[PDB]
């Protein structure tokens, strides 16, 4: 009865990267094809927009301070991970017999012995990088074949990147020009074993796309007409395409919940090599609409309706509308998300008013960053990132640092998205929507308690995955391609 | 057998405007169907992105230096116009039997006695404004009913707005909420009109949403979710729906061509209550992206198929596409555009392959701005605009003033369509576009010359039109609501 459930996560994702959120060059076809016929959210946002705490958020429904997933992300060498307390969505849908798997970038820790993989998670199978895949030296590997090379170098002095199943190392390095279609069969196996067994599947695609540095097979090299990105981005939409395909195939179309969305907005630092957040203001980094404003897709022919909804959503609200949806009860802890599906299924409206806001680098004394409640935005603090340099708006820069504001600066985001006028630079409307904003932010700073921070916890290198365990010299012995 | 041709012309509507070039809170479901049932262009462009000059080459296929039309636009007092000489679209297919209509903005001239209205250039018919609707006082006009009335005033000292049936004034000033009705019902009447005399019509529907001050009657009112200029965008949306309706009903849907666009960027410096350029810079008054590409539908139920085309067109391109689908024939003059009918019908490409850019205030020592060519654009001179003021984007401004730039700044649109990297700030595929880009500006600069500027004939108070004529005081008694 549950549905399978098929989770697509990309990396580094503007809101106007697919052609159907009005890119003028991207080619993004089949995804373009799912929003014609699924539901298209135009208000949906993750918490904090990088790529620990934004996957963090995902997988727990809970607020990544909780946690202590900050500040900033987990490196290869990074003794903390997503505490093993927490339960996941694939503990949570294991538990009511999913066949759960998970292709793709972790970046929730690898810990002593790997102790925080996926595996210890909730996911029966797993397939990928445990972080993203520029954290380890690239001016060596072929990023589009036959022997273009990667752009720029990558994080230096460390192991190269390891392609894991499971536990063990599959390669170190992986060939990137063929981790798609290592991905693809990985997924065609899970969905066709889950049929033979009559169970349910859960499958985690949690791709490396778009994230810097781009690569592709050579179907895509070259072909999209925007450049590395745009050939990137493209075999990230006919990856889309193939497990639509797979999913034609065993006839489960009208079984399958299909979600597409993104961690988090776009690294303007790779300029034309990275992505676009179309009218939204900055980027990767920041608390403003264009670092947590995601594109947002849902598909499941028979039960959600072609349309677009302007409602509020976050991916905090995906664990409990998937137990919702496949009767699995919610774990006993404190969840900020709400179900969906009256929503999704065209019989509700979402049940959420407000959204929470917290910065790369959060702290007790400041609290949440920016709240929305209805059509209104404040922001109490501001700042810019490197994520988001290089473009011409001044505030998204490294530069622009921290600047309280008070009263916030304050934005009607239904007629200016932008977030160019603030509101106080009055009137009866924006007043109560003011000291409602206020009242907001105080209640949460005052009921949430930080969990001590796992990314304080320090490094050890010798943390860092080896294929030949005990090698010398360290790091560059550590390979098997 | 030639197809009755309707051409909707918005004013002041940008890029990223529509629910389908990625908006997201417009409502505009009428246009968004008509795109999902046509051809969506995503690089169509006017020449100037003003409203005169853009009107000029919208309807002569010819760019707006060759006749006079600059520098900025025509004022009431205006002694000036497009020359009679001039052909026009609407001439060239009366002459091939048309019955030919034109209800909104004329923005053409009005002259002494009336010469140059569009009873004198190839319409049988016409209901509208012979200029912009802010072109007179507005302080006393309600633009939302029941009673609110337009914001800030518009132009003083000058009589206010006539509403005109062919030559003679039916209202001064009309009521802005029942333009739009109004405006349906001559449309209504030429397409059943021609129908009953066995002949094709032509529609010119230039609209005067999206322009300021914004005004909608009493359905739209309020109802939009983006303020007065979604209202105002949403009642341009429903006047779509209703031709189509009117379409259908008469049994014309598989016989006519709908061409949707509009003249030029949008008016950022009405901050909310003005347009979207979406992820392209700046706007109108501007030669960068956001002043002059523009949306752009076309929708003929079995002849153009369904989909998306990253082909160059311009407004300059449809008198000789319309001619060509009429079998008319061109007028003896040297045109600036081409003939897209392959493009359109799906049996060629454009072939366009060069946009030439002017400014508002143009002149034969400087020539031409900037130059696409493929992909790449290169800007030789540089300038903001009070139009688009009010951004982060300091390159729009007003104060931005003219620089000239050598080597010009070189974009590659396809990859940074927002015009941020300038590739010379090297490679061979971008040392040949450059020596291309500079070629085509000498060539042109050199062949075309500028014709002596009609807006340049000075202005008289005596020109305006006045619905009790010879009464005093003047313009105050000119009224006749
Ligand atoms: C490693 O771990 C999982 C779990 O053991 C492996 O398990 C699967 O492998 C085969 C089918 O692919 C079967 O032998 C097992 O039944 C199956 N187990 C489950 C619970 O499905 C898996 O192959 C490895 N992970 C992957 C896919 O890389
Ligand atoms: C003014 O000018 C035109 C042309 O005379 C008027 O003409 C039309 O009016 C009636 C139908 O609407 C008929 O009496 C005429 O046949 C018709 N003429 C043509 C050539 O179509 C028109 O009503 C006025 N313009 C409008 C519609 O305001
Ligand atoms: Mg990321
Ligand atoms: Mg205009």
């Amino acid at each position: 009865r549950p549905p399978n459930i098929v989770l697509i996560f990309a990396d580094d994702l503007g809101y106007g990267d697919l052609g159907c959120y009005g890119h003028p060059s991207s080619t993004t076809p089949n995804l373009d094809q799912l929003a014609a016929g699924g539901l298209r959210f135009t208000d949906f946002y993750v918490p904090v927009s990088l790529s620990t705490p934004s996957r963090a958020a995902l997988l727990t429904g809970r607020l990544p301070v909780r946690m202590g997933m900050y500040p900033g992300v987990l490196v290869p060498s990074s003794r903390g991970g997503l505490p093993l307390e927490e339960v996941t969505v694939a503990e949570v849908l294991a538990a009511r017999g999913y066949l759960t798997g998970m292709a793709g970038k972790w970046h929730l820790g690898v810990g002593p012995e790997g102790a925080f993989l996926p595996p210890h998670q909730g996911f029966h199978r797993f397939l990928g990088i445990p972080y993203s895949h520029d954290q380890g030296p690239c001016q060596n590997l072929t990023c589009f074949p036959p022997a273009t090379p990667c752009d720029g170098g990558c994080d230096q002095g460390l192991v190269p990147i390891p392609l894991l199943a499971n536990l063990s190392v599959e390669a170190q390095p992986p060939w990137l020009p063929g981790l798609e279609a290592r991905y693809m069969a990985f997924a065609h196996d899970l969905m066709a074993d889950a049929q033979r067994q009559d169970r349910p599947f859960f499958l985690y695609y949690a791709s490396h796309h778009t994230h810097y540095p781009q690569f592709s097979g050579q179907s895509f090299a070259e072909r999209s007409g925007r450049g590395p990105f745009g050939d990137s981005l493209m075999e990230l939409d006919a990856a889309v395409g193939t497990l639509m395909t797979a999913i034609g195939d065993l006839g489960l179309l009208e079984e399958t919940l299909v979600i597409f969305t993104a961690d988090n907005g776009p690294e303007t630092m790779r300029m034309s090599r990275g992505g676009c957040s179309g009218l939204l203001r900055c980027g990767k980094g920041t608390t403003y609409e264009g670092g947590v404003r995601e594109p947002a897709l849902a598909f499941w022919p028979g039960h959600i309706a072609p349309g677009v909804t302007h409602e509020l959503a976050s991916s905090l609200d995906l664990l409990p509308t998937l137990a919702a949806l496949a009767g699995a009860p919610l774990p006993n802890v404190t969840l900020d998300g709400f179900d969906l599906s009256p929503l999704l299924l065209g019989t509700g409206k979402s049940p959420r008013q407000s959204l929470f806001f917290y910065p790369s680098y959060p702290d007790e004394v400041r609290g949440v960053f920016a709240v929305r409640t209805g059509k209104y935005k404040a922001h109490f603090f501001t700042q810019g990132s490197a994520h988001s340099d290089t473009t011409a708006d001044p505030a998204c820069h490294a530069s622009s640092s921290l600047t309280a504001h008070e009263p916030p600066l304050l934005y009607d985001l239904s007629k200016d998205p932008g977030e160019n006028y603030n509101l106080l630079g009055a009137t009866p409307e924006v007043l109560q929507a003011l000291k409602q904003l206020q009242l907001l932010k105080a209640q949460l700073d005052a009921a949430v308690t930080f969990g001590p921070s796992q990314v304080a916890r320090g490094e050890d290198p010798a943390l860092q995955i080896c294929c030949h365990p005990g090698c010398t010299p360290r790091p560059a012995c550590c390979h098997c391609p």
